[PDB]
């Protein structure tokens, strides 16, 4: 079932073996624990770092990396998924790098010992310690190491150094893998859309009482249809690599789909599902995320019921708007300054009754984290740079509009899933956005 592909493993712990030193702060060593595994918390820096190793999350298990190795502490059926490929990759590496795995116990004072022999490696390599800062795991194994770790800041000077924007920067390209896995989860993100759509339509069309939050259940619980998405295969499968097919196993939600129909809509990150009755008219936005072998795509589609002539004149703008986004303002080498800055050109040349409706930012880099802050396409960023192999969620959305004439509150929103390739930005997510076909009347 579980088979670790090496040849990424070794590339990419390579990689971040290369690039941590230089990482702010100067750390001189790096060190992630990763307690029992929370699934209400998917996107931890230390649970990504799994996932992009490993390929899955190793729970209870500590990942420590220095210039010259890499201490693996972890179980002894864990260490099975690693003993021979870690043994042929010390082979071919025996004079630059040596992974060691420290087997663990359940028989107390065995792994306090590894922890402290591991401290003593630390501070050997130096005062600053690369840590995750913010992730937090629960179980004996994590709280016996932080106990070990506190009095190693006391007892020697050690600083611990965050090191969440070097993992941002050295995850952010994505490799031909795992742009096929991107793929896979926006056609995904497609499908599911898709049935969002039928079944609002289907709502609004026979008027029933229920709210916004009710039907994006609807639609969020039918991913558990195990048998409706086995027949999926045969549009997913062909857009997995080579030698792979489509697993249902590692299909989830990035996040709960949000169906938000007014009159009150909220584009904030931290938005959900409105509590409200649904509201068969007007502007009705939708959002689903989907993960595939843990990689995120976004969708997100305005739906438009008997709407007002300036209602239908803003969402032909937003299309506009997001064409150029992605056709002329996503370049390599960019910042997320000049591209939101763009967006707000754009807008201020055509629309400006939308420049202050307009959501501060146009999305963010996405990929084993649904949301990298460290890459925001907003005003703010001047410091990160878009690079071919990345891969865009591009979110953009206008609040708090009102037809001038019968002051229906309305707001706009529309994202999809961008990866940029050697021949240009390429658009992931296919499900359609002609007002045409979101535009139903009653």
């Amino acid at each position: 079932e579980v088979i670790i592909d090496f040849s990424t493993f070794e590339n990419r712990l390579l990689a971040l073996r290369d690039r941590f030193p230089s990482f702010d702060g100067s750390p001189s060593s790096l060190v992630f624990i990763l307690g029992s595994a929370d699934e209400e918390n998917p996107y931890q820096k230390t649970t990504i770092l799994h996932n992009w190793l490993l390929g899955y999350e190793f729970p209870t298990t500590l990942i420590a990396v220095f210039k010259e190795g890499c201490v693996v502490i972890t179980s002894a059926a864990k260490t099975r998924y690693l003993e021979e490929g870690v043994a042929q990759m010390n082979k071919k590496l025996e004079n630059t790098f040596k992974i060691e795995l420290w087997q663990s116990s359940k028989e107390p004072g065995h792994n306090l010992k590894l922890f402290e022999d591991l401290v003593e490696r630390v501070r050997e390599a130096g005062s600053a310690v690369g840590l995750a800062t913010k992730d937090s795991y629960q179980g004996k194994f994590i709280t016996e190491w932080k106990g070990v770790w506190d009095t190693a800041v006391e007892k020697h000077g050690l600083n611990g150094v965050d090191v969440s924007l070097g993992l941002s920067s050295l995850w952010a390209v994505k490799d031909e893998k795992e742009q096929a896995y991107l793929q896979v989860s926006s056609r995904g993100s497609d499908k599911f859309m898709n049935l969002l759509s039928d079944e609002l339509v289907r709502a609004v069309d026979e008027e029933i009482k229920i709210t916004d939050a009710k039907l994006s259940d609807n639609v969020e619980n039918e991913i558990d249809k195990s048998r409706f998405l086995k027949k999926l295969s045969p549009e997913l499968t062909p857009l997995c690599p080579k030698g792979e097919k489509f697993d249902v196993n590692y299909l989830d939600w990035a996040y709960s789909p949000i169906i938000q129909s007014g009159p009150k809509y909220d584009l904030r990150v931290s938005a959900r599902s409105s509590e409200t009755q649904l509201d068969g008219n007007g502007c009705i936005l939708a959002s689903c995320g989907i993960r595939y072998k843990n990689y995120c795509s976004n969708i997100s589609r305005t739906f438009l019921i008997d709407p007002s002539d300036e209602m239908t004149d803003n969402y032909d703008f937003l299309l506009l708007l997001q064409e150029e986004i992605i056709n002329n303002l996503l370049r390599v080498g960019a910042t997320p300054k000049q591209i939101y800055d763009g967006a707000v050109n754009y807008i201020n040349s055509k629309k400006p009754e939308l420049s202050a409706g307009f959501t501060k930012n146009v999305g963010s880099l996405m990929g084993l984290e649904f949301r990298d802050s460290q890459f925001v396409l907003n005003n703010k960023n001047d410091y990160r740079k878009v690079e071919n192999g990345d891969c865009f969620n591009i979110s953009l959305g206008f609040n708090n509009l009102k037809d001038s004439k019968t002051g229906a509150s309305y707001a706009l929103q529309l994202a999809d899933t961008v990866q940029l390739t050697s021949g240009g930005p390429k658009v992931l997510t296919n499900y359609t956005k002609s007002r045409s076909q979101i535009s139903f009347y009653f």
